[PDB]
């Protein structure tokens, strides 16, 4: 499920970005680009001092010739004329360096629609830069935009070092992500392929009760391997089911809500595994 249930960002459905938190250990569609001598590598890693939180981590390896020689970006975005966008992120580095952040066209003529008025930011070693601001898309609608961070050339410290990105968001109240319609879902909603052992794992539960409800994780053989109570969130009634510490690989896990008087009181099957 693409929904991230971030407890501090605006609604996922109104975000132009598809990955914001990285807490499940995945970064796609975020990716690097290496150009004109630039080299880098990437991973998703835990953040020291922030338990449960993971960050997109791009290691600069060769600065290359230009600032765009090393990039981390998210493509496929449409900025709409007359709309107001809110830009939020946390970025830091384990070497003092600089970064040029922009939202613009991915190809020629490379129009830039937000770019901190053409100014790079400075990332002092270990010090977090947090951005939270708005801009108006007053140019005509463009469907070739990317949210990108240029790290190369003159912006770069002496490699190697790593730049981290987290809770990155592009919010427009008048935008709703494209949708597929889905069949009525069972009461427990999971990621239908699954989770990495080390990733955050929060399922969504809908049920009649306003109060917490008993849940059991069973393996494929139907044996209970973990139990808890849900955490009620709001309106039937939406609850969260956090099983992040469970890390045991297997195929065909599923939940059941044993006390819930519902013929759909389970989840679909899913896997925990490294793939
Ligand atoms: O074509 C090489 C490379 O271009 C990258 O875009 C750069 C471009 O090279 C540069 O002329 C312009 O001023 O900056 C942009 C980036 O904002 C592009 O990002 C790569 O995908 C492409 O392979
Ligand atoms: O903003 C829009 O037009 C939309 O939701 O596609
Ligand atoms: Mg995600
Ligand atoms: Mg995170
Ligand atoms: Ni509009």
């Amino acid at each position: 499920m693409l929904e991230d249930n971030s407890s501090t960002l605006p609604p996922y459905k109104n975000d132009l970005l598809y990955e914001r938190t990285f807490d499940e250990g995945l970064c796609y569609p975020w990716h690097t680009c290496e150009d004109s001598g630039g080299k880098c590598s990437f991973d998703v890693v835990d953040v020291p001092g922030q338990p449960g939180n993971k960050a997109f981590a791009v290691t600069v390896l060769d600065k290359g010739q230009n600032r765009w020689s090393v990039q981390m970006r998210h493509r496929g975005l449409t900025l709409e004329q007359g709309h107001t966008y809110r830009v939020r992120l946390k970025i830091w580095a384990d070497a003092s360096c600089k970064v040029y952040i922009k939202i613009g066209q991915m190809g020629e003529p490379y129009a830039e629609y937000w770019n901190n008025k053409w100014s790079p930011y400075t990332l002092t070693a270990g010090k977090v830069l947090e951005i939270d601001e708005t801009f108006v898309m007053d140019k005509p609608t463009d469907d070739t935009c990317e949210f990108t961070f240029h790290l190369g050339g003159e912006l770069a410290a002496t490699p190697p070092y790593t730049v981290y990105l987290d809770d990155v968001s592009l919010y427009d109240p008048e935008y709703t992500k494209p949708v597929e319609y889905i069949l009525p879902q069972p009461d427990v909603r999971v990621n239908q392929v699954g989770y990495l052992p080390e990733g955050k794992k929060v399922a969504t539960v809908v049920c009649n009760s306003t109060q917490p409800v008993k849940w059991q994780l069973k393996n494929a053989a139907g044996v209970v391997v973990l139990e808890g109570y849900t955490e009620p969130k709001g309106l039937d009634y939406v609850h969260w089911l956090d099983f992040s510490d469970f890390a045991t690989e297997g195929i065909g896990y599923y939940f059941e809500l044993p006390t819930v008087n519902s013929p759909t009181n389970y989840s679909h099957p899913f896997d925990i595994r490294k793939d």
